[PDB]
């Protein structure tokens, strides 16, 4: 592809979905794959072509909220399908947007690189995956991105720096019924994680590309309208270097 | 251009044995064994900790295997065979016996709750709507066995982890195998499956005592595809 892919990247309730989804209003040729969290939240497969004539697709259960409720049973199942549902929506907006943009910028929310080495690695570090749901997962999450990889690399990453406190009340403000009982203590470990990846560069992966990809770091702690501008400023500029 | 045939029966019926013979006929037959070392050594047993504890290790024990086979699959496509006569690849299984025999029966015996089958059915659909076109069967082998042959054979074979099967499990693969492959009842969601011919080979006789014909009827069941 030509499109370029620009992956955003922060802690929980940072604010990214709320960022990208009114920078992506400056340009045209400017999409976002939002991160799959209605799809974990209401859990569904396809529906047969003529049973969905008559039957109505239900609600199904909610696998984030298994996962916030007993993580040592849970995490790998969803750490599974959250980034299954992640690369296929990935995949399908590659395939399908932007095909006659003058200058196509598709942003992610999130990627397949926060999934294993943020949040599953976590999970696993906190004893929530053993070793062999890990090794599972990371040979699973290994041979897809050899498939699949190549069309979903990135040509930058912007890293949306926000406190752990900070976090911890915007999950509040929010009101996602499944975080509200998440503690500083978990935010904050997954603060560690994205600041040695993104801010440090210390972390180190199986995607060696990933080493050199360029990121953009934006502090977001202050309220939105306050430093609006100058991220928008330093956006553009980022993206003009790529 | 690869001609690409399942093998498919009930546990220890006699497929890695006959797959194995019937390689040996011609230098364009090749075969993909189910990963089985792979899921005994991950090193963790996950094929042992599905066993001991199902309601807890279905779902992952399910995924990884098909996941396993997907990929070795896929492999055995990419390399050997492209450069032969008539090349033919004979898979130990299928995607299709692991979602709508193994992993529906844990489902139908409440080893998945419906979180987790509707998961592994989302899971199973996107993975092959990728893949699957370049997996498509062009026949299926049924080996049919009865269930009590298949618990002697489990015996026989002596794997650990396979020791404390009841008969009652062998029955229950035994039937999604029957309405499968020759009720032809059971409903995928893959329509082209419908039309594969299928040739069923009654397994039950000790291998010393009617095989040799077995193959030939393979050898040419190839013919016709
Ligand atoms: N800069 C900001 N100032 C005030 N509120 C913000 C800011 N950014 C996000 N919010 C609010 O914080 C909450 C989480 O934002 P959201 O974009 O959903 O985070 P994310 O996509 O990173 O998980 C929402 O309630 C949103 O209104
Ligand atoms: N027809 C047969 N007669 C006697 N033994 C058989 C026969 N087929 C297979 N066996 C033996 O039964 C066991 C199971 O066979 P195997 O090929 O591993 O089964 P599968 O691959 O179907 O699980 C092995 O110990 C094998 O040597
Ligand atoms: N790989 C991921 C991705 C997201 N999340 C969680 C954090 C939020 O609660 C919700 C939406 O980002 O999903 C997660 O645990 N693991
Ligand atoms: N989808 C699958 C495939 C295989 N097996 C088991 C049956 C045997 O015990 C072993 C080797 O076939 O793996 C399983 O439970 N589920």
């Amino acid at each position: 592809t030509r499109i370029k892919k620009i992956s955003i990247e922060g802690n929980i309730a940072a604010g990214k979905s709320t960022f990208v989804n009114i920078l992506k209003q400056l340009c045209e040729d400017w999409e976002v794959v939002p991160e799959p969290v209605a799809r974990w939240c209401n859990v569904q497969s396809t529906q047969d072509e003529f049973e969905e004539l008559t039957m109505s697709q239900k609600n199904g259960g909610n696998v984030l909220q298994m996962m916030y409720e007993k993580p040592e049973r849970w995490s790998f199942t969803f750490q599974t399908y959250a980034c299954l549902s992640r690369i296929r929506a990935q995949l399908a907006s590659l395939n399908g947007k932007l095909k006659d943009a003058e200058k196509p910028v598709l942003f992610f929310e999130r990627s397949v690189y926060s999934d294993r080495y943020i949040f599953a690695s976590n999970l696993y570090e906190s004893e929530c995956m053993n070793e062999t749901e890990w090794t599972i997962y990371q040979d699973w999450h290994d041979w897809m991105n050899n498939q699949f990889g190549q069309s979903l690399e990135l040509d930058g990453i912007i890293y949306l720096q926000a406190t752990p406190e900070t976090c911890l009340h915007r999950i509040y403000l929010r009101g996602r019924n499944e975080e509200q009982g998440i503690p500083l203590e978990y935010l904050e470990k997954l603060h560690y994680k994205h600041e040695s990846w993104l801010l440090h560069r210390t972390l180190k992966t199986n995607f060696d590309y990933l080493q050199e990809v360029p990121i953009l770091t934006l502090d977001v702690n202050e309220d939105f309208k306050d430093k609006y501008e100058s991220l928008v400023e330093k956006v553009k500029e980022f993206l003009s270097t790529l």
